[PDB]
């Protein structure tokens, strides 16, 4: 269960958030296939509450309203397109599985659905499934409020509704046969994967019941026997009586710590320095390597929505983002997601952004189609963090280094630090308030490697800085804290 189901040599997915159907299609032949990216996390695929007030925002798509493959992203003919193409070009395809609940119980009845199906979540009504009353956890929650109250309380945290959001009862083979029916469809058509959204507020034996009902991965595409990857969405910084571990026996879950530990170091807060990144993984509390998904940002807590609290780093942050990624994408610890957004009119008061509920570019609310600029950016305000040479190195070098041990680590007690990937890479990070210019140990073979942060090796040359490695495996670095960025990184594959 807990094997991403990649192509070998591709280790990292990326989310393309709120991205149409064809768009990804197109992202998948034309880039993340050449440039070996392992797969997409897509928006919600199913049906949801169209709201209006405000006006489309992107949390719309987790208020379910049926499982028809029918949103602003495209419809069903569009979906098996895209995850056909890109599965012809060795992308997998990983869906974001909101099944913890249907959409908001103070909601209006009527058709205001992506696909105008009808609905009635007073009545507990969603006929399009179809659910009635019979199908919520109204009766089970034991809160006065009927909605998730205390966190300390593992129970009703999982019977009780999140954010007023109508609770599935998991618990009846019913609700458990048609969140695996639309699974299943998903798996026919050809996803690797699912994210689950909201596994905090599931028990684990519910979501275990759901899984068991599950087809293997489509064998026109993949071997037989070959199970879809699982990474549940669980939120769990400590403190409460509900662990991440708890969700193990299903498959691997989101690492929250991962971001917002490494947030704060990059920002130095509380005193935090770089160099206390030696033991980064298990030492910092966080969940086994092989049953984490991890990721500097995501598209909850990039806007405030999410844990982690104002310590996560954005691409809002572009300088200090692209280093704590490059950070997370050359260190072995867990299985890394990259994160792709698109820009909104980010507007702060009183510490907290009041635009945080924008969604994706759009006319009139019809998504705007992702266009690429000459210098392979994205235009139509989508930002494409995965396009970023210094993110997209980055995802190459995780590639090449796949499976080299972590060694060679090097630190000045404060915010200048080094590390190799066995004999196949080396990154070097400068985060102190001076410059980093010293001769270190790379782990590497002799040669003249191109810096694929500051430049690529096109045509047997290197278009930014150039690292020399002598006989004894060291080399030389110099990174002035004025460097646009402060890090560099050179692998087997960016050798002269
Ligand atoms: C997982 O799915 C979620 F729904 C729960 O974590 C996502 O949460 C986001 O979407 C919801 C739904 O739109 C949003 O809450 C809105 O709707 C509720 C219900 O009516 C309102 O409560 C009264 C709430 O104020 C609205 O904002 C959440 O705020 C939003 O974070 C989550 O991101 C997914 O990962
Ligand atoms: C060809 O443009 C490159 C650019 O040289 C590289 O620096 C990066 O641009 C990012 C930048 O790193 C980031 O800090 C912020 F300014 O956003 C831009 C992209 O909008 O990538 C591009 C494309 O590879
Ligand atoms: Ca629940
Ligand atoms: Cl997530």
């Amino acid at each position: 269960q807990y094997s991403p189901n990649t192509q070998q040599g591709r280790t990292s997915i990326v989310h393309l958030f709120e991205w149409r159907w064809v768009d990804i299609a197109l992202e998948c032949e034309r880039y993340l296939a050449p440039k070996g990216f392992g797969g997409v996390q897509v928006s919600p695929p199913n049906e949801n509450v169209a709201i209006y007030n405000p006006f489309r925002p992107w949390w719309e798509r987790y208020q379910p309203v049926s499982y028809k493959l029918c949103t602003r992203s495209g419809n069903e003919d569009e979906f098996r397109n895209m995850v056909t193409r890109c599965n012809n070009v060795g992308v997998r395809i990983y869906v974001d599985a909101v099944i913890n609940h249907m959409c908001g119980n103070a909601v209006s009845a009527g058709t205001s659905s992506t696909c105008g199906s009808y609905f009635n979540p007073g009545s507990r009504d969603f006929p399009a499934v179809p659910y009635s009353g019979w199908d919520f956890n109204d009766g089970k929650c034991k809160t006065g409020s009927g909605d998730i109250e205390n966190y300390n309380d593992a129970t009703q945290v999982r019977d009780c509704r999140l954010t007023g959001l109508l609770d599935l009862a998991l618990e009846k083979d019913y609700v458990r046969s048609k969140i695996a029916e639309y699974m299943n469809h998903l798996i026919d058509i050809g996803v690797a994967g699912f994210r689950l959204d909201a596994s905090k507020h599931m028990w684990p034996g519910d979501i275990k019941a759901i899984l068991d009902k599950l087809h293997n991965l489509n064998s026109n595409w993949f071997p037989a026997g070959s199970k879809p990857f699982i990474y549940q969405e669980v939120i769990d910084l400590g403190g409460e009586p509900i662990k991440s571990s708890d969700y193990f026996g299903n498959g691997r879950v989101t690492e929250f710590k991962y971001g917002a530990k490494l947030g704060t170091v990059i920002r130095k807060w509380n005193g935090e320095k770089m160099s206390y990144l030696k033991n980064w993984g298990e030492g910092w509390g966080f969940v086994p390597s092989d049953r984490a998904l991890v990721f500097v940002d995501n598209h909850d807590n990039q806007r405030g929505h999410g844990a982690g609290g104002a310590s996560i780093l954005t691409f809002w942050d572009a300088r200090l983002y692209k280093m704590a990624v490059g950070f997370m994408l050359a260190h072995p610890y867990g299985f890394t997601r990259v994160m792709s957004s698109y820009r909104w009119p980010r507007q702060f008061q009183n510490g907290n952004d009041v635009n945080d509920w924008v969604g994706p570019p759009n006319n009139n609310g019809v998504i705007k189609e992702v266009t690429i600029n000459p210098d392979t950016t994205c235009g139509n305000d989508w930002v494409c963090e995965h396009r970023w040479r210094q993110i997209r190195n980055m995802v190459i070098f995780r590639n090449v280094v796949d499976g080299q041990p972590f060694t060679n680590w090097y630190d000045n007690g404060s915010n200048q630090v080094a590390f190799g990937r066995g004999n196949r890479g080396f990154i070097v990070f400068n985060n102190d308030d001076w410059s980093f210019s010293l001769t270190l140990q790379t782990g590497l073979p002799a040669g003249t490697y191109c810096d694929v942060i500051s430049g690529d090796k096109i045509n047997g040359n290197c278009t930014g800085i150039k690292i020399y490695v002598s006989d004894d495996g060291k080399a030389h670095f110099s990174i002035s804290n004025s460097a646009e960025d402060p890090f560099i990184a050179i692998h087997a594959e960016s050798k002269l």
